[PDB]
């Protein structure tokens, strides 16, 4: 019966039904000429039942689909278009997102893709209520109030497309236009001017560089490869000297307020950057970002602690970015490969501004339920937990696909999630690569997934993921059943899902923290 | 056109569309038999255009329509029923609530009432989008995100009616049941168990009456008509004496912490009660609430200051009510009537528990845009301002009706609002009595309006209204134009809206605080 898969309180027929779509660079304009199924690719979904044109009711969540796919962490943001169906459209809200159950319950052909059937005249006759087409609607994410729409590709052809925003038109550096647009969602609400910040930072670096005492501290540098401990201890002195520069007076004042802002954290974080940025990464902004994005300790330079963004002005922020930057340049000779020059003031600053931006976006957002609902596993500051007990089970007979939620939070300052390792049984239980994602305070982030050793699939978030006091995430795992064969309990290669946290040195080697949650493969 | 008065983003066709309606004591059962227009009465509205059956999407707002209309302040609540239309129903959201404009814009007759025209087959063929009937839809109130629905009376005969809650059935005391139902709204939540508070109040009273120092302080009472000063002087020493009983231990720790909590304030509140309670009033709970509800200083007793409910447990509350009760008993002889401590430990405490219930209900709600948008008129702690400049102008040629908003706030503690004096031109410009209301933090309060001298209409709120730090009101004035003959500026008798606040003594006479706002009759 339809009644088991459809929520009537969320289903309605509406005239001139509009929704937004995040558009990539290079498509903003062409997409205003019409919606059409791409000639190749996944055409909306890894699973054929779910291929269709996707939109959402919130233009800021649409904006989260606008960044250049080739350079997801630093690339350009395209835009957001509004798509409108002329006349009457039936929105049919689903209670489950299991295409199979949807076909069983709606009495559909289980041999034909679900979303293709949604565009048939008979489905429309049956479920449309006098409308011209039906658009399937599902919740957008945990910790989100938005909605996601799944349109039939043919039916999408009737959509009228207008521009909502073209981020590139602004002529802004990096992903400024995009994050400033999304910052409008809270009228919460940190919206710094990153241009003024870049200016002030640049100005202050030049100034600190010339400060008599700063230059003398500089002279005391080993300027050669010294131990991690020696490099950090010189940077704790370098930081102390520099915090007395009048252009850093306000920072100096806050530094004592929270232990998160200590000299010792500026030095641990500066040495760790130097250590992970080689000639190649330094020369690439996207690599630089991927590399900084997995370091622990960003709450010190960002002034984020105990669930609040303390460094909340273009000035204390410019002061913090300048000091750290200046510290990275000193740490490069002692621990890295390149030199003080270039990177420290260019790619380091640009790349770090994008991470402030991502973390501030989270804090401007409502906190995804702080509390663990099942006992969490704690490690290196993070706490991971199944959202519910059923999320922990893989029913051996599940048909179609299954979804699993796991709450991830960290205890205090911004700690990163590098990736997720998911168990598979190739050709029976596969990862659905379009539906697995992580939602941070409701912002849904897609993943890039690949096969690794032992029937495990490694998924990396598309943009940086940070959890902390105030910023919690939901990992949503979508499994696809590509075979009607029997799935046994002792048949899976792996029986857990791993969470990769920040990168730390173990055995003098950089590794990523790792928390595992185990599955119960059961009938 | 339709797009000039229809909000399409809020207009849709839904299957089995349900809403809620507050039901009075005696109708909770018969209403479930069917929605039928009363044989007599205003049947939904003072204005013919607007007569129809009213519902809302929110069951707690529906709850605010359940109280017996003979004893509005203290009578019992009946309940809420869910009304559902079978099949398909069109919801037509309106950008305006002027029926003339909606008729003119939707190309309706101007000779026939709007909601009557809403149930015709023609209107339905036109605006229904394939639905069996059309329901009008309007914002519920300022400071609220609820929806009001207005059904056509005959179309409403199709509604199936279900019980949602019957408060009488709960068997509780006063409007307890109604009030905890509403507390479910927010889980800002303070949901005291008043049954436990009624008992600890009783227990503290007795314990206090047998207290050594208490009884002797009592012995020192002049026990007879003395002045306001001597009565107040004795009562403060009384308070100190009682504030040292092991049982008011909690309340003592908190008396000194905030000035609002001082004995001097318990003593003044006590003298004012004893002064205002005569034998006739002391014998009627309804009349006790009305009397107590217009007094200043109730915040001493409630422990409410600086935008916080300090007395937030059933123990300090009982403690506070006990002490107040005793003091009220002591005050009765000195500055009151033969209405002694009988009233003190009974009606005054039942009456007082209900007003904590109203104020606590406002605090559990989201504070209505605190800022005054045009310069406020200040006075006796209150601040009243036109919502917008337009709300202050009565355009001479307005056709149909017009509404005006006034924000009302008080500076700190709970100050009441006794009523509002509205101007009129009795043939042409009338107070629409159904549409005129006060909205307190989104809680919508109806008015009982009467004609007074000088072409003024006095409107009283159906339930107690209090403003303060964190509880803001919007007074909504709905005028109705009874005549096409245009208005002349010097035609009108009063050119102001008067706000009546708390009761005070002027020239040994009890009068109410009064604030005025001046209208502008333009074109
Ligand atoms: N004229 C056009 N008509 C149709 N598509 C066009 C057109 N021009 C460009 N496209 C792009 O084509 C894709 C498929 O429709 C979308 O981007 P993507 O990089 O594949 O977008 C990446 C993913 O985001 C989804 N997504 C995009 C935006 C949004 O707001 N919501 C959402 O879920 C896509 O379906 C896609 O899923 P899959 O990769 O799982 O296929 C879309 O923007
Ligand atoms: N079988 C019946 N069929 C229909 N109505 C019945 C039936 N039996 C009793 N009634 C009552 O008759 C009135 C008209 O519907 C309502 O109460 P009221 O005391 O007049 O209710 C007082 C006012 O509250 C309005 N109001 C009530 C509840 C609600 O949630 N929303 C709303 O705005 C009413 O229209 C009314 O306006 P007017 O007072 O301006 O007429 C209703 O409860």
């Amino acid at each position: 019966g339809a009644d088991d898969v459809v929520d009537s309180s969320k289903s309605f027929v509406m005239e001139n039904f509009s929704s937004y779509h995040g558009t990539k660079p290079g498509y903003v304009d062409s997409i205003q000429k019409g919606i059409q199924k791409p000639k190749s690719g996944t055409q909306g979904n890894y699973d054929d039942d779910w291929k269709g044109f996707y939109s959402t009711d919130n233009k800021y969540d649409a904006a989260g689909y606008s960044v250049d796919n080739e350079n997801p962490l630093s690339g350009k943001a395209g835009g957001v278009v509004k798509v409108t169906y002329p006349g009457l459209t039936k929105v049919l809200a689903l209670k489950v997102d299991n295409a199979e159950t949807i076909k069983k319950e709606l009495g559909l052909s289980l041999t034909e893709p679900l979303m293709e059937q949604v565009g048939t005249e008979e489905f429309i006759k049956r479920f449309g209520d006098g409308a011209s087409r039906v658009v399937l609607s599902l919740p957008f994410a945990e910790g989100s109030s938005s909605v996601e729409y799944i349109n039939n590709w043919e039916q999408a052809k009737a959509l009228s497309v207008e521009l909502e925003i073209n981020f590139e038109t602004r002529g802004k550096r990096g992903q400024d236009a995009m994050y400033e647009y999304m910052a409008q969602a809270c009228a919460s609400c940190i919206n710094l001017d990153w241009d003024v910040i870049r200016d002030k930072t640049k100005t202050k670096i030049e100034s600190l560089k010339e400060h008599g005492p700063i230059k003398n501290k500089m002279s005391e540098s080993p300027n050669k490869t010294v131990s991690e401990e020696k490099a950090k201890q010189y940077l704790e002195e370098f930081h102390q000297t520099a915090l007395e520069h009048p252009e850093l007076s306000e920072l100096k004042t806050v530094t004592g307020t929270n232990p998160v802002f200590a000299g010792a954290n500026y030095a641990a974080w500066a040495v760790n950057v130097a250590q992970v940025i080689d000639s190649e990464t330094a020369d690439n902004l996207e690599k630089t970002t991927a590399a900084l994005s997995i370091l622990p300790g960003i709450g010190s330079v960002m002034g984020i602690a105990d669930g609040a963004v303390h460094h909340n002005t273009e000035e204390i922020v410019a002061q913090s970015i300048a000091l750290s930057s200046l510290m990275v340049a000193q740490a490069i000779p002692l621990v890295g490969e390149l030199v003080d020059i270039g990177f420290a003031a260019y790619n380091f600053v640009e790349s770090i501004i994008n991470l402030f931006q991502v973390v501030h976006n989270s804090y401007n957002r409502p906190a995804y339920s702080p509390g663990h609902k099942t006992q969490p596993f704690l490690h290196d500051g993070y706490a991971v937990s199944w959202n519910t007990v059923e999320d922990s089970i893989i029913r051996t007979g599940f048909q179609g696909e299954s979804g699993h939620d796991i709450k991830i939070t960290a205890e205090n300052t911004p700690l990163p999630i590098a990736g997720v390792l998911l168990p598979t049984i190739p050709g029976k239980l596969d990862v659905n690569k379009s539906k697995t994602h992580i939602s941070v305070n409701g912002r849904k982030i897609r993943m890039r997934c690949r096969a690794i050793d032992g029937d495990v699939t490694f998924c990396r978030p598309k943009s940086p993921v940070y959890v902390g006091n105030g910023v919690h995430a939901n990992l949503h795992v979508a499994f696809h059943r590509s075979s009607s064969e029997k799935i046994h309990s002792n048949e899976i290669s792996s029986d857990s899902i791993g969470v990769l946290g920040y990168q730390k040195t173990v055995d003098h080697t950089k590794v990523n923290s790792k928390l595992s949650l185990f599955f119960e493969i059961k009938s």
